[PDB]
């Protein structure tokens, strides 16, 4: 480590803790910079030199943290937690969890080179008879393809290629990840994953929320499966059993608005899908993120500065390159450049993906000026929500009217079904995916899911919350929570469901104080300088403090809560139970062995 | 109640205390004989009056513990945790936890009357194509037929039969229990079951030995999956999936010593199987009952007294005369009537059934002068041990020679994997199911499986431990959990697990005391008056203390050890995992999705 990066001496108390983390700081951001800058280098031109560098770039920034975490240890290990000055606390308790760090030398360049080899893996893959890749290709048929074999081909393509190379790695990683966290103190890395929301009750309260919610879900999923019933037929749809999970217009079924045209209850009023204005009116990505970026100034957040138009890449690579396509905001961490890496597609769910992108940056845009241990949301859950906030507005009917994509306006309880329908197709079907996906990792880091059941355990978890099987037999070869870029990226999950909660009671707050006094679902905050002002002051907290008092300032209540989510749906909610009655539907799926059969032809 | 049995005045301090649990004994016995009486009139005589009275009896009993529980917490609820004696801080905590007690009339009325409802369902469901029980014929069948269609026909019959109907009263009594228990402090029912074993981390405890025991149980379950492939094909077998459920002996697949005979490893030898010379020879329950109370008093333990002999039933009723046929042990509590209750077959299987509900009175001969509340054992699986210790030493080739049921045997290295790979098909094959059945109950309580996913969940863990799956589909209608007796009965099952670990412990400890210096699994304990000293202590002891220090004083440790039951085992082990390379076997079940066919036409 540079003689410049490497600490110095502190006093053994708080006076020195200070000038220690002002030290830290300075060295930190080069750290910080250089290793997110080989990161981008790579995700926005994947080849082995590029890999070589971002390794080199992660064994740099590990030895720094090495040196920095033991002389925090050395110097305040027994005397932190009692240091009067909380941000400072926060700064220490940061700077002495070493993570990988903690790893001997030759574990450190394997842990490195298998996070490599799998994001490569996965960035990578390809299905083939001339071969389609996940993003746009693969996409595009689970969204809009509506033939069974087809979309098939395209599920269990994506599942095997990306899903079974990653499974010897996912497994080598799993146990040096162990390795490395335990010796910070944690029985296993989801531990240490689930410490970063500092509630002793963590499990137990998002149980009692998931409870709250599950008779949503299963109304929306038995209404669902009603639609594609009456399209795919008795021999591929069974209305007492999962649904098939290739046909919910994702991969991973995670959201199911590209299904709405096939469950629109009141088609002839307006159409919410604004897809086909979009194109027809000649929208492209830098018009997309253009928009969102008025949205946050219409608030008087900040604009994307210069070096965010200069440097991020906006559409997919037309010079041949390979890329990470999956979406993601980047900080420098040198308060100077941010940028998004998005493979934008012209699209209304991707409008939403630009406000919900556009959301991480302005974050990083307002917290900038904290010492870099502070800068990240006051949990991330918190960072997950700030775009979808924006986007619940944006996506409103008065809203898409103003901005030229709706035409027609209307006020009726029709219109007002069709659009919970499809902002439940976004959010609602969402929530059992992003409760299953940690419950899935953290049985695996404790070692309750052992490799020989990683797929077994997978299932029982998508049957179990969201209602889906498998449209061909899977078995311990295949390793389908590979075949999502969270996992071989090593990205937590959980941040989402808790998001997808926490963006309600957010909206509920910004709505009351920009002084809006209509139903919660048609609340528009555009251009309202009040709603501005209390979102800024979340932002700019960072995690400078505890995110229970920064969420109760905030929305006066110091707890996540489902009541404000539950209100915003409350009209679909009592509709889908009121249809499902009528149409003498079984909630749940107690047909819960049975599988779909192969097609005749297939795949031939 | 009677004015009799409700509680007296008692200052509030520990010299009060030990009278107030004095008063309290004196109480329980009479009230304890007569809901015990009432139960064993129906269970061998299953009628609505019969069923009535039981109900009676339970309401009375009810009554008694909500005055004494009171009375104990209004007089002592702060202090009894600060007493020196350590027995009556046990008994005074076990007198304010109420349970069922703390149920309004009412409910106490609707919770009474789930069990009768259960109970008979599961002790009276039939099977027909003239039609089949449980025991014997089903339990034969699953036992001897070799016929993929039969077995099959026995196996969904029985599990439709009694689970179907089951569910919407195992609904209502989860919720009953949860509800009696809550007002206890537990968050569940689950909670106070596993509470009885004392232990901060019984779970974690349970989980680390199942981890040590596992490979074990890998290896038997491939080298049997083996034999069954040899004999219905490929078709019925994949020899990378589970084990269809109905193949392996026995209804719920939870012992497998029944196909012994299709996976014996070296099969001219003598057969260990001495089923067939009982018959030859004539035994019948009477033999088998005597056979057992004399290896007891060949230790210096007691025989059965009179009132054992007298008031038992040995022998299924041929009157027709409706019983839970189940084998079970009774203490009435009146230290003077003991009895059990068992519709005996004349097999080796129902020999080892035999000296192991043997065990259960010999425990409560032994502890019959204790205050009740100490008539338990140290532990549950420490109760179920009992017989099975004395079991291990009956079912060794020498003993059986010895009591006329087998020619000497050489003692060879075939003769040694032989016998102990039947013992790995009666105790290996038993662990996983020992453990999941509470796995199951504990989610159940929890609230974590909500009647919705009854048999999703339960399917998930027989397959997750036992690898098997089940012959024909199922569905949530299925509440295939509902099929085996102890979940309508609600006993719980983890003291079994418990047990098959202990027992190995107990036999190494009996055997070092008796003197014996051969192999662990040819030792006979037969005759050995120190070793049964050594085990008297222990049946004396009751729960008048905690299991560990029990357990300390009898084997040298102070907590449950897989290190005894991996000893014995150890020759088979290392054989089983040769044979499985040679063959180039998959150890566990990849193919984890996979089901059998149906036969042709079926049915
Ligand atoms: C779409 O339509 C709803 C319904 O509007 C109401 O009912 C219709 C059937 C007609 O009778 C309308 O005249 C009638 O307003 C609109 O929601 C309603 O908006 C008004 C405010 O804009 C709400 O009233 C306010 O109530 C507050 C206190 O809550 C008072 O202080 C105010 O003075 C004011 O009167 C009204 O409660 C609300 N109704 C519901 C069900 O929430 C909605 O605004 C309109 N939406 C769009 C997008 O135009
Ligand atoms: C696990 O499955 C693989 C993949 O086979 C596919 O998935 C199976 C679960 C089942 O649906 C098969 O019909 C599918 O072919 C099995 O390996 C393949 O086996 C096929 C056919 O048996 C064979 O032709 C291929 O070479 C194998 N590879 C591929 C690319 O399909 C595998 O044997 C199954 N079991 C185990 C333990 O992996
Ligand atoms: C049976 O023979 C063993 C010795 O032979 C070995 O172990 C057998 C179990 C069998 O698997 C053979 O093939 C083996 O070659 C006797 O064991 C010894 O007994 C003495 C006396 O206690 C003891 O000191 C030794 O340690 C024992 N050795 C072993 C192998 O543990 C065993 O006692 C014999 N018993 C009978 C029934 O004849
Ligand atoms: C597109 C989005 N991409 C993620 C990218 C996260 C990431 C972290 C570290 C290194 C690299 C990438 C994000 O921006 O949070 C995403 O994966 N998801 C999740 C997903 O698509 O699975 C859940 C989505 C909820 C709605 C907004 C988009 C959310
Ligand atoms: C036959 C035996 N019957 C049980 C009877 C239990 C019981 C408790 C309360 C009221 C009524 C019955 C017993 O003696 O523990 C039994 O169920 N099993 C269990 C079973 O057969 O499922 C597990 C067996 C392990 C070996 C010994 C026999 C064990
Ligand atoms: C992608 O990254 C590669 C590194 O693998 C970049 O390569 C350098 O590019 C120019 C010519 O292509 C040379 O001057 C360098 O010496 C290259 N290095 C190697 C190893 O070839 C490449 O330019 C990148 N592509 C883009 C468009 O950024
Ligand atoms: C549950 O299953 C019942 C019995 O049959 C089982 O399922 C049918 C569909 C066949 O596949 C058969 O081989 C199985 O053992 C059905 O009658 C019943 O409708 C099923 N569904 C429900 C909701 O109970
Ligand atoms: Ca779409
Ligand atoms: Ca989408
Ligand atoms: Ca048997
Ligand atoms: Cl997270
Ligand atoms: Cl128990
Ligand atoms: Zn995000
Ligand atoms: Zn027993």
């Amino acid at each position: 480590l540079d003689p410049g990066l490497q600490p110095g001496q502190f006093s053994a108390d708080e006076a020195g803790a200070q000038l220690f983390a002002q030290s830290y700081q300075s060295s930190a951001e080069q750290v910080l910079f250089q290793s997110v800058a080989a990161s981008w280098a790579h995700d926005t031109n994947i080849t082995a030199e590029n890999a070589r560098r971002q390794e080199e770039a992660a064994l740099l920034s590990q030895e720094f943290a090495e040196a920095w975490g033991q002389k925090a240890k050395e110097l305040y290990e027994p005397i932190w937690q009692q240091f009067t000055d909380p941000q400072l606390r926060r700064i220490i308790g940061a700077v002495r969890t070493l993570g990988s760090a903690n790893l001997p030398l030759a574990k450190r360049q394997q842990y490195n080179a298998l996070l490599s080899q799998m994001s490569r893996i996965y960035s990578t893959a390809k299905v083939c008879l001339t071969c389609w890749s996940l993003d746009p290709d693969l996409t595009n048929i689970l969204a809009s393809s509506r033939s069974y074999a087809m979309l098939l081909f395209a599920w269990e393509g994506w599942h095997n290629a990306a899903g079974i190379p990653l499974k010897p790695l996912y497994e080598d990683f799993t146990a040096l990840s162990n390795e490395a966290y335990k010796q910070d103190g944690f029985t296993d890395t989801g531990a240490y994953w689930r410490s970063w929301y500092n509630s002793p009750t963590f499990e137990d309260d998002l149980e009692h929320l998931y409870q709250q919610l599950e008779p949503l879900y299963l109304n929306l999923h038995a209404f669902v499966r009603r639609a594609l019933h009456r399209r795919y037929g008795d021999r591929y749809i069974n209305l007492r059993g999962p649904i098939p999970a290739h046909l919910l217009g994702d991969m991973w079924a995670q959201s199911w608005e590209n299904i709405y045209d096939m469950v629109v209850p009141f088609p002839d009023k307006p159409n919410l899908d604004v897809t086909s204005t979009m194109l027809q009116q000649g929208w492209q990505a830098t018009h997309m993120f253009r928009v969102a970026e008025e949205f946050f100034t219409s608030l008087e957040l900040s604009p994307m500065p210069p070096e965010f138009w200069e440097g991020s890449m906006l559409e997919k690579p037309a010079d041949g390159r390979e890329v990470v396509c999956h979406a993601s905001a980047w900080d420098f961490y040198n308060r100077k450049d941010f940028r998004i890496k998005q493979c934008t597609r012209v699209t209304m769910d991707q409008l939403s993906t630009v406000h919900h992108e556009m959301g991480h940056i302005q974050y990083y845009l307002q917290y900038k000026d904290l010492p870099v241990s502070l800068r990240r949301g006051a949990n991330p859950g918190f960072h997950e929500a700030i775009g979808d906030v924006l986007a619940l507005s944006v996506s409103t009917p008065e809203h898409l009217h103003k901005i030229g994509l709706l035409d027609r306006v209307t006020n009726d309880t029709e219109s007002d079904i069709n659009y919970l329908l499809k902002m439940a197709l976004e959010k609602i079907a969402f929530l059992p995916f992003g409760y299953l996906v940690d419950q899935w990792r953290w049985g695996v880091f404790s070692g309750r899911t052992p490799p020989s059941r990683y797929n077994f355990d997978w299932w029982y978890l998508r049957t179990k919350y969201q209602g889906i099987c498998p449209p061909v037999t899977r078995n311990e070869t295949h390793f389908d929570a590979g075949a999502k870029f969270h996992v071989p990226n090593v990205t937590p999950y959980i941040r989402y469901f808790v998001s997808f909660v926490l963006q309600f009671q957010f909206h509920e707050a910004l709505c009351k104080e920009a002084g809006y006094e209509g139903p919660l679902h048609q609340c528009d905050i555009y251009r309202s300088t009040k709603a501005g002002a209390k979102l800024r002051k979340v932002l700019r907290a960072g995690s400078s403090r505890p995110w229970q008092e920064v969420l109760k300032d905030m929305v006066g209540l110091d707890a996540l809560d489902a009541q404000p989510l539950l209100k915003y749906f409350q009209l679909v909610t009592q509709w889908l139970q009121e249809q499902n009655q009528q149409n003498g539907e079984v909630l749940g799926w107690p047909e819960y062995q049975w599988h779909p059969p192969l097609p005749d032809n297939y795949p031939e």
